[PDB]
């Protein structure tokens, strides 16, 4: 029942057909700049456009090497390596590596999943080639940038009931690693998602070199000179949901927020955020995840984080996004450090909004002197200093259960009220709020 093909050329016609079972034979396949053109293997982007439905594609033992020069071969357009437009497809086991670090002429996204009921499983993706690479988002991630960008993101999940399962996504590119736009009921499950880090002190050491950041005197899009003392990802989000986007299902163009995301059993390392779903609507559910060395652990706005862990070396394990957050239930283990601490945010968690039920658990006994659980107050977060992003800082918290089964101190700011705190120790809790309850628990 399976048709086997032995070249990319012979693969491409099947992507236009429904109800096919296709295998690209084990081997190595190289896409270079000479493969893009009118009489060339790829005359259009997306390179691999899966238009059919009800199809299965086996890429076991396939290594697909795509030279980053290809990101410049389509004019000023966005380039996407793989897009799925049909429904009910399964793509499995591909190892896809971007070769070199050439930046897109405009921007790129490795995989885009539209349609409904598709699954990408067993992929190993290495994403490269973007600009500027080395500053994270300090000089701009959208419009009005201080340094204009050519971003390149990994997997963009859209559509309906789309599933990324058991994949390894390694990014050495400035872009999100896995992100969701206009996606209804997406699921990310069993994935390992990894970026890399650079300190702001190392960025500031470019002074006098003539680098792009040196030429703008390190003035960030946040409205202040880049501060020393933080560790940034060179990527954007590990898993990040958007409140907007465009998708296509069954010939219908759809503009909507992400809704009903589920994240299960993922490990996210060295990204700007581990799991951020606050901008999605519907039910948010996160279970069984591990977040290591990210700038932020979990921010889902409302919903459930259960049986999840994060270390706190570079940023807080938990952050309420806005004072509008309501009904965020979380059970988070503060994991042993994955490297030396370099957390300039001066917090292990920042809590606010209302009607949350939050449990933190840890075996940590060496508590860095600058780290505490904050309920309300003025977070020294890299992107929220000096009034930057004002809705994301300095907000009230009300009617919150805080079970602190850790040795970290807790600081209840004057804008906190009706906080029910239980803690292993209460000697290191400061209470400047209103009608808060503090009670000791045994271990």
């Amino acid at each position: 029942q399976t048709t086997t093909v032995y070249s990319l050329e012979d693969l491409l016609p099947y992507l236009k057909q429904d109800n096919v079972d296709v295998k690209l034979a084990p081997g190595t396949y190289n896409v270079n700049g000479f493969d893009v053109g009118e009489d060339r293997l790829f005359s259009t982007t997306p390179l691999f456009l899966f238009e059919g439905s009800n199809s299965t594609y086996d890429f076991t033992d396939v290594k697909l090497n795509i030279n980053t020069v290809v990101l410049t071969k389509f004019g000023n357009n966005e380039v996407n390596e793989i897009q799925i437009l049909g429904n009910n497809n399964v793509l499995k086991n591909l190892k896809l590596e971007d070769i070199g670090t050439t930046a897109p002429s405009n921007r790129a996204q490795s995989i885009v999943i539209d349609g409904r009921d598709n699954r990408i499983e067993g992929f190993h993706l290495t994403i490269r080639g973007s600009y500027p690479y080395g500053y994270g988002d300090a000089f701009g991630k959208g419009g009005g940038s201080v340094i204009n960008h050519r971003k390149h993101s990994g997997v963009l999940i859209r559509g309906l009931r789309n599933h990324l399962k058991d994949c390894t996504i390694i990014s050495r590119s400035y872009g999100h690693i896995v992100f969701m736009q206009a996606a209804s009921y997406p699921t990310v499950e069993g994935c390992y998602i990894e970026g890399e880090m650079r300190s702001t002190d190392d960025m500031l050491a470019e002074e006098g070199t003539g680098s792009p950041a040196d030429k703008v005197d390190f003035m960030t899009v946040w409205g202040y000179k880049l501060p020393a003392g933080y560790m940034m990802s060179l990527q954007e989000g590990g898993i990040r949901a958007y409140n907007a986007g465009t998708t296509y299902i069954d010939g219908v163009e759809i503009q909507r927020a992400t809704d009903n995301p589920t994240v299960l059993n993922c490990t996210i390392k060295n990204a700007r955020t581990g799991v951020t779903l606050a901008h999605a609507n519907g039910t948010k559910y996160v279970e069984g995840c591990t977040v290591l060395g990210c700038e932020n652990g979990y921010s889902i706005g409302s919903g459930t984080v259960v049986n999840c862990g994060a270390d706190a070396i570079y940023g807080p394990v938990f952050k309420n996004t806005y004072g509008s957050d309501k009904g965020y239930n979380a059970d988070i283990t503060i994991l042993p450090p994955s490297d030396a601490y370099y957390n300039g945010h001066d917090a292990v968690a920042y809590i606010g909004g209302s009607n949350h039920n939050l449990t933190f658990r840890s075996e940590i006994t060496e508590i860095p002197s600058n780290l505490k659980i904050m309920v309300s107050g003025d977070l020294q977060g890299l992107r929220v200093l000096h009034g930057s992003n004002p809705s994301q800082n300095n907000f009230a918290g009300t009617n919150i259960v805080l079970r602190n089964l850790t040795n970290f101190p807790v600081d209840l700011h004057s804008d906190s009220s009706n906080i029910t705190v239980t803690s292993c120790d209460t000697d290191n809790i400061t209470d400047n709020g209103t009608n808060n309850s503090i009670e000791a628990i045994d271990c």
